[PDB]
């Protein structure tokens, strides 16, 4: 630290890493880039891959949301207990990212025509995370092992936005349903989720959710 | 004991295979045909309903980048530092973003999409040139001064783009030299010349 998040005024791809920092007792600065500022070109041109989020951790500049998650997971001890658990954490996170990518494509490119199909396919996309919970301490702790990992924050965000897209999608998945409530109730995470810094942002950039 | 379970293509296993070969490792290839896959049994038993599946002794993994990170962690190909680890991830995530765009082209829009993709390509390659320029004059690796899992994934990405668009690396001296230097590593050189690499198509649908 100090931590600085540089992003558009939305939850989007920074929602998980923000929940992670809040839950871990960390403070950070939000640096807001408007559409107008972005279209000016300067920051985009100076960004490694022409994209946000950009993340500062002291003198380290990072890009890529999952790089930020893994960095915080590594530096804050949210990466499982050994090498084998680290691999399971990665596997869960990569799974979350695949669904996030599908979600974003819907939101951005094909919301109106694609929503029906997306919602029909949703149970089958959510089931693996239910299966993973069932295989770990009866779904009663975390997605991997007996300590929170960066993959938990990412999965939690994914589930939250899908309950918004498709209210009741978690009703068929008792472990995932209970997991959302249990993690959301963690006192520091509970505070953050109720705060204006979370509540007063839209989920995505285009008005859709 | 390593086992790769995948379709008979290079695809998302090309990088982890180069990694295992260059690190002096043996592994078994278990081939899943289109006909077997369509039968449904392996797809249903797979975590996310997809390949590759990777066995490492008693450990079963899915997700190509999970496999890369696992091998990188277990074989010491993940930087010297927590900070270098983060830079390795950043490069790999960048490689994955372009790989995802490449696959979308190949699979969904090759004929109509290629012209636009090729025009956009220099701007998509430029960041990896810039990273090389900031690390020991581009003379070693993408991050630090030891090979990482990100190197194998980036090398694969570059090799397939030269097939898609011959001469795309000509404007990028560091990326061009990097492809030759890594490809010349003796164990990797042998693998890249071997039937198990050469006799596979890059993708599943006949396009490249
Ligand atoms: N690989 C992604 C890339 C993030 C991304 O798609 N950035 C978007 C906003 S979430 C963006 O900067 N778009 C603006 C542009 O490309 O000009 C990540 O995990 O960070
Ligand atoms: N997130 C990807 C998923 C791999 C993937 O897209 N698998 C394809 C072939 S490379 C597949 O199994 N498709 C068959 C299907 O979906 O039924 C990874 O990194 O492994
Ligand atoms: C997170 C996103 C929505 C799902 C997203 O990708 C995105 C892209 C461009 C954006 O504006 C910059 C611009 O003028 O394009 C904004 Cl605000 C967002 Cl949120
Ligand atoms: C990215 C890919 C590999 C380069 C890919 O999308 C893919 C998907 C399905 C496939 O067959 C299974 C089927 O019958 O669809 C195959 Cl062989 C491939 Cl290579
Ligand atoms: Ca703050
Ligand atoms: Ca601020
Ligand atoms: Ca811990
Ligand atoms: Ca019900
Ligand atoms: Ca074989
Ligand atoms: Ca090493």
């Amino acid at each position: 630290p100090p931590y600085t998040v540089v992003y558009f005024p939305v939850r989007g791809r920074c929602a998980a890493l923000r929940m992670l920092l809040a839950d871990q007792g960390q403070s950070w600065k939000e640096e807001v880039v408007t559409v107008e500022t972005w279209q000016e070109g300067s920051l985009k041109a100076s960004s490694l891959y022409g994209q946000l989020p950009k993340f500062q951790d002291g003198d380290l500049t990072l890009y890529q949301s999952n790089t930020i998650l893994r960095h915080l997971g590594r530096t804050l001890g949210l990466y499982g207990k050994d090498q084998q658990e680290a691999a399971l954490v990665d596997m869960v996170n990569d799974g979350v990212e695949d669904l996030r990518c599908k979600y974003i494509s819907l939101i951005v490119t094909n919301y109106e025509a694609g929503k029906d199909d997306y919602v029909k396919a949703l149970p089958g996309q959510l089931k693996p995370f239910e299966t993973l919970l069932s295989q770990n301490q009866g779904g009663k702790t975390f997605i991997v092992g007996d300590q929170i990992s960066f993959a938990d924050y990412n999965l939690l965000d994914l589930l939250l936005i899908h309950e918004v897209l498709a209210p009741g999608c978690l009703d068929a998945f008792p472990l995932l349903s209970a997991y959302v409530g249990r993690l959301s109730a963690r006192p520091k995470l509970k505070a953050f989720l109720a705060s204006p810094e979370y509540v007063n942002l839209p989920i995505n950039g285009n008005g859709k959710q």
